[PDB]
């Protein structure tokens, strides 16, 4: 293997892909490649949720947008562009690319992105997020990786929302559902089940971030 | 009404101050004083744990130490120097300090960190690893409060350890002890038993974090 670390990924945003959003909130919580091999795998029926491995690196940030929430996006993540705004949340821009880019730095390399439905919208809507700035991305020689493809590779070898597959390994409801940090701790839970087939795939199909196609611009 | 953030902070060391310690693990949430203002004061005896801010920013890192832990201290943190590098964790070093300059840079200003204990051990340590650095503190220009001497004030208007005063407000234990995270979250709620009277008097009490005194040369 040569991933060394795992970076798990999860963002709200204003919308849909087709309504051009933009990042409202970000989560990111970085394993090291042997932290996540010794869970076990996970013995039961149904097995407890795990705990997180005990040494994590974890970074959450409410973001302001420059355009408001959709009407059910504010009702499911519980954020909005008001709130966002007058509790002083700053906008996506050069300064989150530096502590971005700091926390990253602070990873053993190669790191992995991993995401829930990623391919289709969390790196194409982060890599529109990057571009607009003027410095360079903090994300270039990082890899990437959708969690649900590597769900499927591994079962196979009807829902895939993120609580469907959590609910039936755990047979109980994920929480805070829609929150950056709340989905990437569900979906770190889901990861533990088989760790070891997991990083064994990922080390297999993780591809450079840089040729993640924007979602817009 | 003029600290704008305030940022509840834990770190976790290698022990006790006469060791000369350094810090593992450090977790830092920023919360904007509308945040608090608008929790529910608490009422019933015991009231419920009140549930945290929707909007939040958070950092928790673990950090290598140069010096191992003593043995009392991993055991009740759960971390070691052993497994921290092994885990590629990095030292307590200038792009460690890039990283908390650009998270705070991200709140409205101006911010006061709040921390248990904080005048007699997080704010004096952290202040001996900022000074090892050839980079400028990014702490200067930020505040500070120990919370010890909040809920002194707010209760008088006997045991003081962040688990005795979260049980006697709230009748249950705290959870996960002795991990940075986990004790600003305890810390977070113990805050939010009587919110603005705790925000008034870190408004009158904060003081310039570059006013304190290193705990080592
Ligand atoms: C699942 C879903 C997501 N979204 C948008 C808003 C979310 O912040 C964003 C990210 O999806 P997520 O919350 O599943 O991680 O996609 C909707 O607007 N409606 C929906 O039903
Ligand atoms: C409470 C306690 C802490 N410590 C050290 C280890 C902890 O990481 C550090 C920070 O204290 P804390 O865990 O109370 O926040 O102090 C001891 O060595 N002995 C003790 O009894
Ligand atoms: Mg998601
Ligand atoms: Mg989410
Ligand atoms: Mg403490």
């Amino acid at each position: 293997g040569h991933m060394q670390t795992l970076i798990f990924l999860d963002l709200e945003a204003t919308g849909l892909p087709s309504s051009r959003p933009e990042v409202t909130e970000l989560c990111l919580l970085a394993v090291h490649r042997r932290a996540l091999e010794n869970t076990s795998i996970s013995q039961g029926h149904p097995p407890p949720v795990p705990r997180p491995p005990r040494v994590v690196d974890k970074l959450s940030l409410c973001i302001a947008p420059g355009k408001a929430c959709s009407p059910g996006a504010s009702e499911i993540t519980g954020l909005s562009k008001a709130e966002l705004e007058v509790q002083g949340r700053q906008r996506f821009d050069d300064n989150l690319a530096i502590l971005l880019r700091a926390f990253l730095q602070r990873q053993p390399q190669p790191c992995c992105l991993v995401a829930h439905n990623g391919d289709r919208y969390d790196f194409p809507l982060l890599q529109t997020e990057l571009a607009r700035l003027s410095t360079p991305s903090p994300l270039d020689g990082t890899f990437c990786v959708d969690s649900i493809a590597a769900l499927k590779a591994l079962e196979q070898a009807k829902s895939y929302s993120l609580g469907s597959i959590y609910t039936r390994l755990y047979w109980q409801a994920p929480t805070d559902s829609h929150t950056a940090e709340g989905d990437v701790l569900t979906l770190l839970s889901i990861c533990q089940w088989k760790p070891q087939a997991l990083l064994q795939w990922v080390d297999e199909h993780a591809r450079p971030f840089s040729t993640v196609k924007p979602m817009y611009g």
